[PDB]
């Protein structure tokens, strides 16, 4: 079991209540107004507005 | 690998064919017709008329 | 920790690049643009234009 992280996109999240960017971290997926992450062995949601999506 | 849930979110869902309301789960993901719950060690798909969402 | 799948829902995909389909898959989520499928132990991404879902 394991979640594939969508290819040439890195995500750089903020944690509720802590300025601090945290990542880079992999993408799962992408909705209206959320993101999942993968922050090595944490998978987590994150609303778009604490999230910089970064093409590659 | 761990899916962290909604802080603050308990959800109650009505499986398929069951009138028995089945929780209280953890809410991982919120969609338009359905929300992604995880009971204990079980992550379900449950359509949104079958799931009631609880803040905290 | 499981990934309970769509009940009468079989997917076929085509990863990028590659016009052979894989599957059959489970589906596991639903979006706007994309499918979420599990291949066995792989859980992967597909653009809906990549995915043939299939009910039962
Ligand atoms: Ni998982």
């Amino acid at each position: 079991h394991h979640h594939h992280h969508i290819q040439n996109f890195r995500v750089y999240y903020r944690d509720s209540r802590d300025p601090i960017w945290k990542g880079p971290a992999k993408l799962l997926w992408k909705g209206e107004g959320a993101v999942v992450i993968q922050d090595n062995s944490d998978i987590k949601v994150v609303p778009r507005r604490k999230a910089k999506i970064i093409r590659d």
